[PDB]
DNA sequence: TTTTTTTTTTTTTTTTTTTT
DNA sequence: TTTTTTTTTTTTTTTTTTTT
């Protein structure tokens, strides 16, 4: 266990190296329960940073981290933040991966498969169930 | 055993030369007991003065040291202080190590691992525990 | 040899695949005459086709090509086509290298390292002696 | 010879890497004639780009490259620009060295060996002449 | 053997010259039997006289001294006082050396290793016990 | 040559390091002339810094320093400063010495030998002769 | 023939890159 | 006596048809 003032994909060493993802490749297993959120700026845009309780994993090399503070990529952000408003208490638990992104900088792009089943109206089901009548 | 007036990475030989760490590597080991806290000023800032019972051991050169005084950086420094508050006497334990930090002016930046395992809540628990359901 | 209609590094199987240059590498030799140049356009901005006489080699295989028209990238083609003006014939011997490019879609920037000793004036080669002079 | 669209410490290979320099090491020699000078701005802050004639040589590989922009530091660009203004052509020749620097974000600092011996005022000339009478 | 009305690092020559400890460095060994304490003022503040048997060692010389009086720099003086308070006879031995202090106006600064194991609770034995388990 | 933007005794790598002046030397020749003078503070007090052209030389290393900048020890910067007032232009020229200093938390003092003989009145003149008439 | 000299809190950190 | 800062970036490449 290592204790970090922010949890990040750089923190856990869970960031790929520029030009180096040849295949679909999991980083890191992120979770914990979310308190409030703060927005704040920087060079490359304005960004979100959660509080309450995390716990990192990496997964080339089993190290687990956990903070109080946790800053996400865009998507994972702007999902987890519409997923918590005001004083309730979030829990929310997420594997990230990385796949190959012709036409990227970096060389890919992030990937969110999360672990708690999220909630799908029952309009969608009934659309499910007819899918898996016909054939 | 050396008796120390306070006990700091520098007193224990334990602080890195500036531009010296291009690995992650383990300075020094700290474990006490903790009675109370004092604030004090200095020019970068102010800082918590520990009292107590506190044994130190540098790992380059197995070196013991006690102390009833203890100084650490910022970050265990805050962990610790919200661990204390009043009357009770805290005991605690750590690992001190030192990794790479590019922009900084000392080329390093001081990590954390517990050696008494913290305390975390029972929901974070199961979060775990559906974490390792899966897969 | 292989006849092509127009020369280019994807003619000539030297154009490296995104995200795979991880150190610098030579990729083709390109030598020929020059006549003329047309002016054209496509969606990434203009672009100049040369007439002559061209022959290509690529360095991973020994295949050898030859044309009468060539595309080069932007910088081989602004010290190229600033070299040739009017109804001169201008020679020409180039080797193409590949150098890995963060913060670049593709991950690689192109490099020119010419065969034929360029043109300096008499005022720089008097620089260079009084720089091997001192030392 | 290598062509490079801009002259710079990094496109010749000299920058060194953070926390790198133990001693004072030698990265460059630089020489060339200047005709222009403009300014651009950066992240940073501003800085001047030059115009002419440079070539350039890496002292830990030989490599020479050439190019017809510049860019250097703020010190060697402070003085070269206080050196040429208007239609005037200026023949410049400096060495770059690399010395420690603690409490630097790099660890290290530039240091400007010129080649030239520059222009002193007579006056300090007398001074030099007094100074090596006595002892 | 020499006999003195005070035992001191002078007395013994253990002092140290002024800038002139380059590493650490033992100077002498204290041993003997402490019956009071008395208290007196000079011009740099105030200090303890002790009285009892007492026996010093220079290593540099192996000369051996003995005396019924002892003066003790200030942190040995106050590990000792408070280790003696009333009728009660106190025995210690304690190895002095002396280590570089840069800002210092001698240049070093003195160092305590006791030679008896000195008291431990058995709580910071437990923080030893659980810190040899883990590796 | 080296150019600096300031010069001192560090730049020119003539200061001491702490407690290493067992004896009286020299270490830096300093002459130049002075335009003007601005006032700055800093943690330990304000100082001087001196525009202009400056020459300096390191007397253990022959290395030779010049610069537009100086910055100047205490008992240096007021002599100079005495000696400098409005739009005239100074020459001066001093040897700096180092001597021992006990009770210094360098250990070492500045010494001042000024190779330009400086301005002595008529008055102290005729002392020195009438000194030189008796014996 | 004497009490004399020794010590100081220092440094260490910053959101960054990922997508189109 | 000590300090009295310094450096980082300052972009790249993609296509530019071909056959029936």
């Amino acid at each position: 266990m290592e204790i970090v003032s922010k949890l990040t994909l750089k923190t856990i060493g869970a960031q790929p190296k520029p030009h180096s993802v040849k295949e679909n490749t999991a980083l890191a297993s992120i979770y914990g329960r979310v308190r409030g959120k703060k927005v704040g700026q920087s060079t490359f845009g304005d960004f979100i940073k959660f509080e309450g309780e995390f716990e990192g994993v990496n997964i080339a090399t089993g190290e687990v981290f956990r903070s109080g503070a946790l800053i996400l990529p865009k998507v994972l952000e702007s999902l987890l933040a519409g997923a918590v408003d005001g004083e309730n208490t979030v829990d929310f638990a997420v594997e990230i991966w990385a796949k190959p992104s012709e036409k990227g900088n970096t060389g890919y792009e992030y990937g969110v498969k999360p672990l708690i089943e999220p909630a799908a109206s029952d309009e969608l089901a009934a659309l499910r169930n007819q899918v898996k009548a016909a054939l």
